[PDB]
Formats: C-alpha cells, structure tokens, sequence
C-alpha cells in the first residue's frame, strides 16, 4: 500500500513518543511499590498484572510511527521474558532511558552509529563487571530471598520455591499450575512416575484406595502393542514360578491378553498389572529405555532383535515398589545400576545441549528429573481467577528468577548492581567523542531502574540515586521499607542473569533505535 | 446562558490542568537560565518576553473549567506585577505549587477550609520571618546587584539604575523609555524643569543653540491668561529699572502682550522671556505654587486677591539661572527659602499618602522630584523593536526591584530566602491536623521557586534543594554559574518586598482555589 | 480568545519553518543573479520586486506558530529598510542563518541565553571590525560603483546618482519620482526655488514662455496676508523711485491689492510680481526667514514688531534674478551675507539633530538644500507601471546605498566583508562554552550572504566560500562574471553602514528568537 515516510527529528520524536507510551505503561509496575496494570481482553475478563512483558505485549498505538517505536521497544520486554523470565520491566526502563539519552545526543549532532558503538562497548564492559560482581546463590536462604523479591516481596512464594528446589535438587523439574484452594501447595514426586494409569480397574489390589500396590515386582517393558497371550505366556510362567508381582509397561494391552491377565490377577496365580507406555512415537521408546535403565531391565521390541516369547526373568526389570492409580504409575526404588543411570542421564544432558527447542529441552529435562532427582508442582492458591492469574505470573517470575540465580549468581537488587557497574565504568572510553557520549548515555541509563523504583515509591529519584552512588558495594535503598542499607543483608537480591539480560537486550534494541533517520509505514 | 456545572474531583482536576497550562507557560522564564516566551499579537509583531505576568495575561484556554483555573491563577501574576513590579514568575510558581499540594491534600479527604487556614497561618509566619531575615539595601553596590539580578544578570542595567538612584537621590523620580541608539542612556535633570517651551522663537538669546539663557532673572508667576500689556506694564517698568532679566510663567501669553514683549526683547530695554504654565486645571496651580516656593516668589491670580498691576519686585520670584528651549524650561538654583521648600515637599508627601491612584501619586512624586532631588530617564538601547520591548521590560523589572529593595531591604535570591523561612517554620502548627497539612503544603511550596530555577538550568531540583536546605543563612545555589555559595556574596539579591508579595498573593489565590468544590461556567 | 500553547522543540521547529518560508521567499532576490518575486495586490496589478523588504512584508502564514516565526523575522528586513534603505535581503539571510545555527545549538542542550550573549558579543566585535575595514567613499567613481551595485548592476542608475550627488553637493537633497519617458532623467535646481507660482497670470513678463522674469529685483517678505494697498503703498513708491523690479513673497495677496499691483505692472510704473509664501503655519515663517537670510532682507509681521507701512528699501531683500512660473518661483543669486546664510544653515542642522521624525528631518534637509547646495529629482524612465515600480525601487535602493556609503564608507561587496570580519574574529571567546558556540554560530552566519549569492548563481556555495576565505583583503567572487578578484577593483562595493545594520538587526532578532521555549498564539 501507499507509504508515509518521515525523516530525522520528526520521525525520531514520534518513535520516542511511542516508546514513552509503552514504557510509561510498563514502568508503573516496577519495584516493591509498583502498581498493577489492567489489560482488556476481547474474550474474557480483564487481566490484572504486574509483569512488564504482558503490558508491553498489549501495547499498540494508533499513530503508525509511534506504534513503530512501541513495537520496536516491545522486543526488549519480549526477549527478557523469553531469556530470563524476569526483569522485563527493568529491561524496558533501561531501553527507554537509553533511547531518550541517545536521541538527545543525536539531536546534538553526534553520529548515531558511533553512539550505538559506545553503548555496545559500555554494555559489554557492564556485563563483564556484573559477572565480576556476582556472588553464588546456592543456600536455601538466598534462593528464598530471590524468589520473595521476584514475587513482589511475597515471602511465602520464595519459601515454597526454595523448599521445592531443595526437595527436587539440582536435576529436578519444577512447574507452576493453578490450584483449587486459597493456599499455595507444593507436590513433590520423587523417582519415576509417568501419567499412565492401569489398563483395567480390576487390577486394583487395594480397593479402599483404588490403587494397585506391588511389592518388589518384576518389570516387563514391551515396545510393541500386546493383544494375545501366546507371546507373553512364558514370561507369565516364569513370574508365577518366582512368585513376585509383575508390572507390564507396554505400548498397548487389550483384548484377550488383558482379559486373561485380569483373570489370573483374581485367581492369585500371578499378581500382575498392565500400564500403557508413556509418551508417543520416537519419544515413548526413550522413556521405556529410561525405565529399563532405572529398573535394570531390557525393552522388548522388533527392532532390538528379540521377541516377547524368549523373554526371561533376567530380561525383566526390578523395582522395590510399584503404585498404579487411575491416571499415574509410580516406580519406587528401581533395582538398577547407579552407573548406568548416571550415564543415561549424561546422555540426555548431551541431547539437551544439542536440543534447539524450549519445549523439547523441557521434555528431556523432565525425563532427567524422572530418572534422577524429582518433579515438583506448585499449585497456586487464590480465591478468584484474576487473583490466580496475577499470583501465578508472580510465582512463575519467582521460579525463573531463582533458576537464573542458581545458574549465574546474584547481585544487589533495587538497581544497585547497575549503579555500581556504571560507577566502575566511569573511565571507559571509545574511539571518538561520539562513542564516549554513547558510553555516557549507557552509564546514565544504568541508573534508570533504581530511579524508577524510587519514583514508584513517591520519593525523589535523584536524591536516592545520589545517596546510593555515594555508597559502595551492596549499599542501596530498600524501597519497601524506604531505608538505606546492605541489599544483600535485607535480602533484596537480583539474579545476575536477569540484570545482564535486561541490560543487553535493552542496549541492543535501543542502540539500533537511536540510529534511525527515516521511518516508512502505512498511510493512515 | 445555559451553564455547565462540575463538582469535586472532576472540577478540581480541570482547574488544576488549566493552572498547570498557565504555570507551565510562565515557569520556563524563571531564573538566570529561564528562556523566553513568544506571545502572538493580532495587530503587530509577536512579543518576546521573559516577564511571567505578560505570559500569564496572554493565557486563555478553550476548555471553560481549565480556563477558569488559568484565569484565577493569572491574578497572582497580575497582583505581583501591580504591587512589586517583579516576582510574577515566582508568584505563579508558588501559586501552582500551593494549588497542587493543596489539591493533593483535598483528594486525601482533609477539610479545604482548614487547609486554607493553615496556608494563611504559614504565610503570615513566613512574612514575619522574611521581615526578620531582610537586611537593608542602601549602598550603590547592593542596588546595582539587585538591578542586575532583576534584569536577568544584566550588569549594565543594574549599574545604570544604581547611578540613576545616586544622581536623583531618595526623592528623585526615575522613568524608563525607548531610546534611539543601541546603548542604554541615562538623562538626569536636576532642580525644576517643566515641558513648556518659549511662547515665541524670537525670545532666543543664543541663536547658535536656539535657547533663551537668562542669568539671575526675575520670575513672574501668573495664574491667569495674559493678552494685554496694561496689567503687566508696571512689572516691566520695575524689571527694566532693576536691569535683571525676566521670565514669565503664565497660563497663556498671546496677542499684543506677546508682541510688545518681543519688541522689548530685541530693543534691549528688558531681556524678557514668556513660557506657558505647566499642567492643567487644578494641577497647574500646584506647579505654579511649587515654582513660587522654589524661587521665593508669589503667584498672581484673581482668587488669591491681588492683580498683576500691583505686582512689585518683591512679588517676583528669583533664580540663579533660567534656560528655555523649544520644548522645556529649566530653572537652576531658584533663590527660595529651604525651609519653605521642605515644608511644601512634606505637604506633597502628605497628599501622596492621601492619594489613592497610581497615576496621581506618580504625578505628585514627579512634583516632589522637581522641587527637590532630580528626574532621571533611562533610554533603552536596542537594535530592533522586539529587542527594545524585551530590554525595556527587563529594565522596568530592575527599576521596580531596586525601588522595592530600597524600601524593604533584600534577602538571599534564587529561592533561598523562602527555603530558609520554610525551614524556620517547621515547628509551626495549626488548630487541627488539616491546618497542619496546610502549613506543610505552604512550606513545601516555598521550595518551588528554587526547584524551578534549578530545573530551568537542566540540573536536578531535588538534589540542589536538599543541598541548599542542608546549608544555613545565605548559602544557596548560583544557577548562572551552577555553583554553591553565599548568595549575598555573589550578588544574587532578591527584594524582600518582591518575595513577600509573591508569597502572599500566591497564598491568597491558591488557598481560595483549593477550597473549591463546584464550578459553574458557560456551556461550550 | 482561546490560546494554542507550544513548547520546546515543537514550537521552535514551527518558528524555524515560518522563518524558512519567509527567508526562502526573500533570498531568491539576493545578488546580481537574484531573481524577482511577484507579490499579489488585492487592489491593482501584481508587483514585481527584487527588494527583500517588500517580499518579507507580503509574507504571512496560515499556521499560527509558523506565522509567528515569519512575522518575527520580518522585523529584520523592516528595520534594515528603515535604517539603511538597503541590505534587507542580506539582513534576512543573516537572520535565517543565525536562527538555524542557534536552534541547532539549542537542540544540542546549550543555554539559549548564553548563545544569544555570544552572538551579541560576536556581532559587536564584527561591527568594530567592519568599522576598521571600511574605507571612505568620496570620489564620484566609487559612488557610481555603489549605486550600480545597489541597483542590481545598473550602470546608468549609478552614474546618474553620482552626477546628482556631484551637482547638489554634500548638503543637497535628492529624491526619486516617476518619469514620463523611457529614460531616467535628472533635474537639478540650485539656489532657492519653492513651489509657489504667481498670484496672477497677468504678471507674466515673457508671454512666449509664460514666466515672470525680474532682473535684480527687490524682495518684499510679508508674513501676513495682504488685501489692501495702503499698507504696501510706501514700499511701492520707494520701489518705483528706485526703478528696480519687486517680488512680494506674502502669505496671501488678493482683492484690491492684487488688482492695483496688476494695473501698475502693465502701466510700467513698477514691474512687480506677487507670490504666496511657501509652507504652512509654524513652517512658512521658517522658509520666509530662510529667504530673507538668502536675499539679505527682513520679514514683515505683527510679532516681529514693525508693519508694512514703515517698510523701507533697506528692509526689502535683494536678489540677482527671479523667475516665476505657474507653479514654482526661483530666486537666483540672492544678495545676502554668506556668514548669515552659513549660520542659519548650521542652526537648521542643529534642529535636524534635535529632530525626532524622518518626515520633519527631511523637510529641514530640503530647507538646507534650498539655502545652500541644490535639490535633485531623478525621474525614473520605464515603459510600463510594473517596470516603473521595479526600477524606482532599485533606484531608491541605490540612492540609500550611496548616501550610506558617503556617510560611513565602503567595504568589499558580495559578502566578502562579512567573510573577512568573521575570519578576524576566530579567536573571540565568551564567558562560557555556550557563549563560544553563540560566537561560532554568528561567525558561520556571517558567511550566509556570500553563500546565498553564489547559490543564486547556480554555483557551489561551499567551494566559492572556501576560495574566498582562503584569500585575504578585498579578494572575493564576482558573481556577475563568476570570477575571482579584488571586489574594490571590479567595483563591487557594499556600504559599511548597510552591512553593519543588516548584521546588527539580524543578530538582535535572531538572538532573541533562539531563546524562545514557549509560544502562545490564537487557536485555529
Ligand atoms: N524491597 C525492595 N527494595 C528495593 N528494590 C526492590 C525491592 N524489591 C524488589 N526490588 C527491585 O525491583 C526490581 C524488580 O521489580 P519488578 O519485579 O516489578 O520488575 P522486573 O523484574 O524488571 O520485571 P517483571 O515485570 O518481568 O517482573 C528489581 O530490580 C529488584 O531488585
Ligand atoms: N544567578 C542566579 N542564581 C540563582 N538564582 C538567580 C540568579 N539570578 C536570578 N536568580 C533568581 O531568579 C529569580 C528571578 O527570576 P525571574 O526574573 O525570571 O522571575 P520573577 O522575578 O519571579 O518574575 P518576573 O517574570 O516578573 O521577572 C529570583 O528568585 C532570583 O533570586
Ligand atoms: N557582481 C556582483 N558580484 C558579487 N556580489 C555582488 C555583485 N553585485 C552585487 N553583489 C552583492 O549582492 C548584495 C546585494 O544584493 P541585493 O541588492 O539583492 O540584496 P540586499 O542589498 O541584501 O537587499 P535589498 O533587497 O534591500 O536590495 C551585496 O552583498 C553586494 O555586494
Ligand atoms: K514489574
Ligand atoms: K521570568
Ligand atoms: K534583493
Ligand atoms: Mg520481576
Ligand atoms: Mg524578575
Ligand atoms: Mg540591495
């Protein structure tokens, strides 16, 4: 279609105005005294959120050039959310400050490319300084503090996330889901448990609980669908001779084979239960091999070479306990070699490193959590769905922040880390004066998060920023209590990964944005 | 016509928005780093001004409630200009700050009447504290500093005004008018000189200069129009017998009498000049009596009792020198009793105290300046008419500020005096908590002038305000040099009358404005 | 009415856009290769002009803020036209360059007041440097060159103006009026000649020419209206006894006195002519006294003291020749004392110095030209009225430029003088860096006239400006021939007053304009 074209100051002013609209919508949420934003939904009730990425995503402007600026700056929050799952508001505030100061420098006649180069150099040095300033976050107290800060000073969320991390260890997988009550609950499942119930309700050994309970049972892992009993007959004879129970994880058991297994279960000759193999094609075999390694057994398939008829007792896996319910099956203390389990876990880790998808890598992380460590589910407790959504967003932010803190350490919160980093970079210089001004605007923008936090408290950002800059180390401003002190001591910890990602993404987008001389958009 | 009626928060928000429009237009001019405002004129070129009263006068808003707020707050600048001729921008900034904080308090549910009472109490205490803090401004250096500060750091204007004040003394009258050259000129006329030229060009004793020059002449003061020579004949005979020149200040000389005076002037029998009596009905007699007192003579009139025929040499006044030009007549060193001159000056001062009009009181002040002291005219030098208007406005501001400083003393400039006064009133309390909040909002608004001055410099108002508050006495912030120091030492002096008037008028208007619950205006 | 208020960058951009509209309309006329502008007239034919003041006056913009900028910058051209009668386009180009560079500096964050101070300091130093660089323009060749350059390389206009200046001398008065033919004519009248014809056609001594010619006649100067012959009778008897002719310059001769003068003229007893006294009340007496001084006579009036009855031959004036036509009367070689004539001329010069009106001062300048020197009229020759208007404007520009060159000297034309002055001011510095930038923008704007002259030629302004700057002295660029050389040698002379006035007025308006932060205008 026909295009509206704007140049120089007018285009830059409109882009800055759109950026300011989005950033003003987002910055009101920053900090302990940050407020909430209501986002209208065409289908459903409005959403109340403190997450700056949601606010940024909902922002779209009528003016095409202002909307261009808003959409360009929305990428900062989107990338911060995709990478660190937190710091999106800080990223947006940083991007807005960089854009404002860089456009001021451009209006002063300096070369925008050199300003962008100076910003990039300052941010690279800043990332190095943040890495130097980061301290490890390994104790449960620090993890709880990080979760509490990320959950908007919600101590319960931080304590729950720290407890979940302790229960599931380093290799465990933690997810957040909706709850039914008003209180947040933590459900931790250890060892292996897959969402595959019994193939027949008649298998239930314990009627009062409706769950098959097998003590020290054999494990028959079949990678092929089973419909007849001829293939499985010798295994059943061997199991009955042994006298121990049997659990058959198969692709599908149905028809005559299921029926005769049921009759044999009541007749007491063999206490046998059958469950479906978890997963689907090209992934079900992986879980079957994982269960075989955990239980010290072997998978029966056409591709591997042997058939179910020739399966023996040594072929079958071994486990201390097995519990089957209507939906899930749990194998407790599988009798398998620890070295093989560790090797398979390392192989899955290597595939995760080779993985290029978030969903896939999460699936193999869950597989690792089943093989070693545990799986935790945090059920968010709330009275209404709007409160559920807000609290779940905060809990997800806290979970992401705790993971980032465990991975890359922690720094002083409340924008103090960026203050200290910018103070450490006062002597940084570029190739020319324009690059020096770019470095200076990056350093000044590094103070924007603390200033916005203070402004959201109703205090004077300049006075508090000067007081924090006059301090050293982890000295800073507790905005919740409006008091100065050591941010590590008061538990205001920011994940180093979150701060670094916010700075990097804001810098990239804003440095590209300050170099713009012409905008081309659709005519109104 | 039909009326739009608004209540409570909506009306107050619209009023505050209009106030903010006017105050934002006006505050950009505040301080040494204040900028200029262009005001469009329907007939003529646009006017560039730094005077906040002009900007406030030009402001009128489309929205009727916003316009109501703007018009109400315009009264602050108008009253400051009418009273002190300076501080209108400071008055407007103070009024805006009081309105903003008082509306914040009203939105918090406190009684607006009690807030207004607290504001009034705080401002009364503030005026008392300003009176206590004021130091006399009598030396020429302090007067020049006040004029320089009021003229936007124009040292030449301050020095010129100090020189004019020194030349014309305490009782002299100084006016400002347009000039012809590019430089500001000072024209000081001492003793008595009235804008009445000779009644005939033939009276000129000195053709090379075109001015009658009479050395030790007699003075004939006639309060009646003269057309014949019979009434004036014996006076002419006595003057010719004496041999000294004669100057006739009359209501009007014309016809035969003027002709025979002309012939006698060339014939050398009597060197006589005739001029019109300055002023008009009920005021010309006053100037005639003033000249009679100065020259030790008597006025001839029908009402007093004697006629011109019976006038003698003792009736005539005496002066050392008389110079008549085409437009003005000057009497130098009139031979009159000093005690009578002082008594007449005191009588005119008493009438000035009894006077209730600015134009009238200025007229008798000019009469006093003719009788004693001098009259100074400052011709503003500029290249163009727009520059002439701007510089003349600045020079008028400096003249008003110097007069106010002479009258009521000086305090630290740059909003420092209000800072110190507000600090001295921290313990002030009202009858109830709402009055205490009113006192607090008045004290906080007292910091608005310094904060706006700093903001106009591009610096951080909060940091500089805190630094100034941490100081004591005349410690403050030179915004021109952006350095801290003693404002009296650096010559940043504010007239105490100007600061007090700004505070009082802002307080009155803003305290009345924060009490408004309903607005009634015309429908759009 | 309701007001539209704009702030900062938006207001400044609109003001600059309006300034650019006016300056783009005006700059196309600059220089020898400047084109013409057509200005529409509501009543009458369109006007084709090269004068930048006319173009600036006709400019008015729909957008109120753009119109504000245009009206403000129009003052530069108006003031240059009022002061020097030339250089209005140069003044406008200078003002536009200063505004553009100063707004660039303001957008860079420097203090506009300090930029204005730096501009003013640079322009004061520039005026001093122009005074130093100026050389006197006294020879007829230089005057003709100045007139030719000012008349857009019209050699005939320059030669005619030089001839008029030579004929009327220093004290003569030159005016420009419409002609009847296609060629420019010069009519020079020496001695005294006033536009007052004979009071009766019967006075004509020479019927073939219709003009009274009196050889060595007496001069009777009467300041009163004459209607009877009794008052004038003894003068007539004395004149008839002497036998020489008589010319009566009177307020009015009519009725019986005129009739008997007519009869006596034909009867040959006395060859007498009567003319009306030139001028009106309070000015006719001045011309009568001038004629009396020139002819060595005395004016008869009631105020002076003597009557027409007592007038004698010695009272009457004397002249060598008198020529009366239907409209004008000329007195050739009046027999009067040279010292008295010089004294009266000096007195009129003193009144001119005391005069404060252009029309009045021109009237007394014409009186001086009648008393001493001569009066020249340049009748502009053109085929049509549009060509007449254009050529008359050019001739008026040339006359003003020649007067300015005679008064204050000449400098190198084509913007070279401003180039050299700016080069001489490279070391000039202000109090702070912002004042230094103001000085720099003034110096850069000093190159705008030459650059615009070159651009109007279709050449590269930057290359030619660099070449001229690389030269020294009067080296520069002849744009008419597009060749480099000595501008004085090629006759491209600019009056120093014109260049200085253009720079000063442009500087004042533009320095005030760059300090503007807010504009208030009427809503659309
Ligand atoms: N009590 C506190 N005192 C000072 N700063 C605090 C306090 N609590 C949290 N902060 C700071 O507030 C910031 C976190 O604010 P917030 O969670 O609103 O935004 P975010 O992390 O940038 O983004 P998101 O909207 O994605 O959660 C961090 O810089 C953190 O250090
Ligand atoms: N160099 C300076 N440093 C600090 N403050 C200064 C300086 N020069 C002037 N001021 C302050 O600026 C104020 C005067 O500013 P300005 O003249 O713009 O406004 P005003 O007096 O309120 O009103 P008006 O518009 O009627 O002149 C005073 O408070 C004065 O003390
Ligand atoms: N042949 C030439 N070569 C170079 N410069 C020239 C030449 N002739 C004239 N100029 C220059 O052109 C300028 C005069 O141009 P112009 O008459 O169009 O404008 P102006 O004097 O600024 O204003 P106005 O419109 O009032 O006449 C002067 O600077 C003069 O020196
Ligand atoms: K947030
Ligand atoms: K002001
Ligand atoms: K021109
Ligand atoms: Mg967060
Ligand atoms: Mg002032
Ligand atoms: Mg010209």
């Amino acid at each position: 279609a026909a295009k509206d074209v704007k140049f120089g100051n007018d285009a830059r002013v409109k882009m800055l105005r759109g950026v300011n609209v989005l950033a003003d919508a987002v910055k009101v949420t920053l900090g302990p005294k940050g407020r909430n934003v209501v986002l209208d939904k065409s289908f459903g009730a409005p959403t109340i959120t403190k997450d700056g990425v949601s606010v940024a995503r909902e922002i779209e402007l009528e003016d095409k050039f202002e909307n261009m600026g808003a959409q360009m700056v929305k990428e900062v929050a989107s990338k911060a959310n995709d990478a660190a799952g937190d710091g999106t508001t800080t990223a947006t505030v940083l991007a807005q400050a960089i854009i404002t100061e860089g456009l001021k420098a451009v209006a002063a006649g300096m070369n925008p490319m050199d300003l962008k180069r100076g910003i990039d150099k300052a941010v690279t040095a800043a990332v190095e300084e943040l890495k130097a300033l980061s301290v490890p976050c390994s104790d449960s107290k620090a993890i709880a503090q990080v979760g509490t800060i990320s959950a908007n000073s919600d101590e319960t969320v931080g304590k729950l996330i720290a407890e979940a991390m302790d229960k599931v260890g380093k290799e465990g997988v933690i997810t957040v889901e909706d709850g039914t009550g008003l209180q947040d609950e933590l459900d931790v499942v250890e060892g292996m448990q897959f969402d595959r119930g019994y193939l027949s309700p008649y298998f239930i050994n314990k009627p009062e609980t409706g769950a098959v309970e097998l003590e020290s049972p054999f494990i028959l892992l079949a990678d092929k669908k089973i419909s007849n009993i001829r293939e499985m007959l010798p295994v059943l004879e061997a199991v009955a001779k042994a006298g121990k129970p049997l659990l058959i994880i198969a692709e599908d058991v149905e028809g005559e084979a299921l029926a005769t297994l049921v009759v044999n279960t009541m007749r007491g000759i063999v206490k046998v239960a059958a469950v479906k193999a978890p997963g689907f094609g090209d992934r079900r075999k992986a879980m079957l091999q994982d269960i075989a390694t955990l239980t010290g057994g072997t998978v029966i398939s056409e591709e591997i070479g042997m058939e179910l008829e020739k399966a023996t007792l040594e072929d079958l896996g071994q486990a201390k306990r097995v519990v089957i319910n209507k939906d899930t099956t749990t194998i407790i203390d599988g009798v398998g070699e620890e070295a093989a389990i560790q090797g398979r876990v390392a192989q899955i880790r290597q595939q995760i490193e080779e993985a290029t998808s978030d969903y896939d890598r999460e699936k193999l992380q869950e597989r690792v959590a089943k093989l070693a460590g545990g799986v935790a589910v945090i059920k968010v407790g709330a009275a209404t769905e709007v409160e559920m959504k807000e609290k779940k967003a905060r809990v997800e932010d806290a979970l992401h922040a705790t993971r980032a803190a465990v991975e890359e350490g922690v720094v002083a919160g409340g924008g103090v880390a960026l203050i200290r980093v910018a103070s450490k970079l006062a002597d940084l210089r570029g190739q020319n004066e324009d690059q020096n001004v770019g470095i200076k605007v990056a350093l000044r923008a590094m103070e924007a998060p603390l200033r916005q936090i203070v402004l959201n408290c109703g205090e004077e950002p300049s006075v508090v920023a000067n007081t924090v800059k006059g301090g050293d180390g982890n000295y800073g401003y507790n905005a919740a209590t409006e008091e100065y002190g050591n941010m590590i001591d008061m538990g205001i910890l920011d994940p180093t990964k979150v701060t670094r990602s916010a700075l990097q993404y804001a810098a990239s987008v804003a440095g590209l944005m300050i170099t713009t001389e012409c905008m081309v958009t659709d005519l109104p």
